C-alpha cells in the first residue's frame, strides 16, 4: 500500500475555487478495520495568504486538472480545512472505498501579478489510523497567478475524447472567438472523424459562451480542422480550414481540401463551407503548374489582414510525391475572399508558417523548423511587397524551435517596437510554453518566460484592446485548451 503525489503546476486567477495544490493516489482502498485516515501536508505563508479556504476533496477518479474544470463528470465530497490548519482526517466510512484524495484552495482576490507570485503546497503524510504509509512524490507543486486563467476546452466536454489546435481572434468590436478541433474519439489528426467547435466571449474573456459545434465531421476520412481566423478590413469574420484525408495522404485528384467560412454578426453565425481547394492546387486548378501538387493548409491560429486590405494565409505546400516536405506560400486575397491567389515561394522545406506587420510597413513571416534543420531555431523570412515575393532573413532568427505552431505579435513596450513570440520552450520537445520578445532595433531576443509549465504545444496570442495580451494554449499530455491573460510586465519586469 504506497500512496503516489503529484503536485499541482496549472495556473491560477483570483477567486478561483477548489484549486488543486497537491492529490495523491492510495494504490488500495482502506482496509476493513481502518476508521479513520489524517492527512498532514505544508504551505508556506505566502501561499497561505493568498488564500481564502483550503479543502479536502475525496474522489473515485484521479484526475488531471481543477475537478470543476470537468464541470460534474468528476465527482467528489468537498470538506473544508481552516487555511491556518496543516492536518485533516476523514473516516474510512466517509471516504467510501475512494482511493484519491486532494487539497484544493480557494484563490484570494490578490492584486500582484509579478514573478513571485506562485502558489505551492505538499503533503508530507498519510496516516490510516495512525499508520504512517510511503508516499513518493512524482511531481511538485507550484501554480503561478495570472490575471486571467481558464480551460475553455477540456477532455471530455460534450462528449468529445479530446481538443486540440487553438485559434482565437478579437474582432473590432472586441468579440473574442475561440476556436478548436473538436478530436471526438482520440488526439490523432485527419483522416480521424473531427469537428470544429467555438465559444464566444463579449466582455473581454471574463466570461464564454457554451460551445457551439459550428463544422461538423461526417466520419473517418470526413472530418475538418485546423481553423485559422482574421477579420476582414469590410468587417467580416473569415475561418479557413482543411477537411478529409490526413496530409500525406492527399492527392491531386483526392485532396485534403481547404475551405473557407465567413460571419457577419461576431461569429454567432457562419456560412456554410467553401471549398477553395482549386485556387491553390489539384484537378480543379486553373494553373497547370500546380495541376499535380498534392496538398496545402493553412497554419491554424490567425492570418493576417495588410493595411491594403489584402487577406493573407501561410499555406504549407507538398509539391512532389516523392518526398515529405512541404514549401510555403502566402494564400491571399484582393476582393474580400471573392478569389484567392498564391505569393511565390516563400520557403523551402516550411512548415505551418505565421505573419505579421513590421513597424516599416514590410511583412514578417514566422516559419515553423520541421525535421530538426539546421540549429533547431525558429525560421523567418522577410516580405517588402506586401506578401507577393520572399527572402530569408537569419537576421530574426535566435530562438530554439522543438518543432511547434507558434504565433506572433508586434506589441509597443516602454516605447519600443517589439515583437512578442510563444513556442515550446523544450528543448527539443513540447514542454514549458515560453513567450519572447524581439526587441527590433537591436535585433535582440529577449530570455524566454514560461508561461505554463509542462507539457505545451501549440499556441496562438491576441491583443487585447487595453493591451493585455490573450494566450491561448495547448496545456498537457491530454491537452486542454487554456486561455490565459496577463500583461507584459507581469512576466518581463524585475
Ligand atoms: O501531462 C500533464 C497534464 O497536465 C502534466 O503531467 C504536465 O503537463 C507535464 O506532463 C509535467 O508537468
Amino acid at each position: 500500500q504506497e500512496v503516489t503525489m503529484w503536485g499541482d503546476s496549472h495556473g491560477v486567477a483570483p477567486n478561483q475555487v477548489r484549486r488543486t495544490l497537491v492529490k495523491v493516489a492510495l494504490s488500495e482502498s482502506l482496509p476493513p478495520g481502518a476508521k479513520q485516515i489524517r492527512i498532514g501536508f505544508s504551505l508556506p505563508k505566502e501561499t497561505e495568504e493568498k488564500v481564502t479556504a483550503l479543502y479536502l476533496l475525496v474522489s473515485d477518479s484521479l484526475a488531471v486538472r481543477d475537478l470543476p474544470d470537468y464541470k460534474g463528470r468528476v465527482s467528489y465530497d468537498s470538506f473544508p480545512i481552516s487555511k491556518e490548519d496543516r492536518t485533516t482526517a476523514l473516516s474510512a466510512d466517509s471516504v467510501a472505498g475512494r482511493r484519491f484524495f486532494y487539497l484544493a484552495a480557494d484563490i484570494g482576490p490578490v492584486a500582484s501579478f509579478s514573478r513571485s507570485d506562485t502558489l505551492t503546497a505538499r503533503v508530507e503524510e498519510v496516516a490510516v489510523d495512525g499508520r504512517p504509509l510511503p508516499l513518493k512524490e512524482l511531481s511538485p507543486a507550484s501554480r503561478r497567478l495570472y490575471r486571467g486563467y481558464e480551460a475553455l476546452f477540456v477532455p471530455g466536454d460534450g462528449g468529445s475524447r479530446n481538443y486540440r489546435i487553438p485559434a482565437i481572434l478579437k474582432t473590432a468590436n472586441g468579440t473574442l472567438i475561440a476556436m478548436a478541433d473538436r478530436r471526438k474519439y482520440n488526439q490523432t489528426d485527419l483522416p480521424e472523424d473531427i469537428d470544429i467547435v467555438m465559444r464566444r466571449s463579449t466582455d473581454g474573456g471574463k466570461s464564454w459562451s457554451d460551445p457551439r459545434i459550428i463544422v461538423q465531421g461526417e466520419g473517418r476520412n470526413h472530418g475538418f480542422g485546423d481553423v485559422a481566423l482574421v477579420q476582414t478590413q469590410a468587417g467580416k469574420l473569415l475561418m479557413i480550414f482543411v477537411g478529409g484525408v490526413g496530409l500525406w495522404q492527399s492527392t491531386p485528384d483526392r485532396p485534403q481540401r481547404t475551405y473557407i467560412s465567413e460571419s457577419r454578426d461576431e461569429g454567432l453565425t457562419w456560412s456554410p463551407p467553401r471549398d477553395i481547394t482549386h485556387f491553390i492546387f489539384g484537378k480543379d486548378c486553373a494553373d497547370p503548374g500546380r495541376s499535380r501538387w498534392l496538398a496545402s493548409f493553412c497554419a491554424s491560429g490567425q492570418g493576417l489582414v495588410l493595411p491594403s486590405g489584402r487577406i493573407t494565409f501561410v499555406a504549407a505546400i507538398r509539391e512532389s510525391g516523392q518526398e515529405y516536405v512541404l514549401n510555403n506560400y502566402v494564400l491571399y486575397s484582393d476582393d474580400e475572399g471573392d478569389t484567392w491567389q498564391l505569393s511565390d515561394c516563400a520557403y523551402r522545406r516550411g512548415d505551418e508558417a505565421k505573419l505579421s506587420l513590421m513597424p516599416d510597413g514590410r511583412v514578417l513571416m514566422s516559419i515553423r523548423n520541421q525535421g530538426r534543420q539546421e540549429s533547431r531555431q525558429r525560421f523567418f523570412a522577410l516580405s517588402s511587397d506586401d506578401g507577393l515575393t520572399w527572402e530569408r532573413a537569419k537576421q530574426f532568427e535566435g530562438i530554439h524551435d522543438p518543432g511547434c505552431n507558434g504565433a506572433m505579435l508586434q506589441v509597443k513596450r516602454n516605447g519600443r517596437d517589439q515583437v512578442l513570440h510563444s513556442l515550446p520552450l523544450g528543448p527539443d520537445g513540447r514542454r514549458d510554453g515560453a513567450v519572447y520578445l524581439f526587441d527590433h532595433v537591436s535585433g535582440r531576443w529577449s530570455a524566454p518566460v514560461v508561461v505554463n509549465s509542462g507539457s505545451s504545444a501549440y499556441s496562438d496570442m491576441t491583443l487585447l484592446a487595453d493591451g493585455t495580451i490573450g494566450y491561448f494554449v495547448e496545456e498537457g499530455d491530454e491537452i486542454s485548451l487554456v486561455f490565459i491573460r496577463f500583461v507584459l510586465d507581469d512576466l518581463f519586469d524585475v
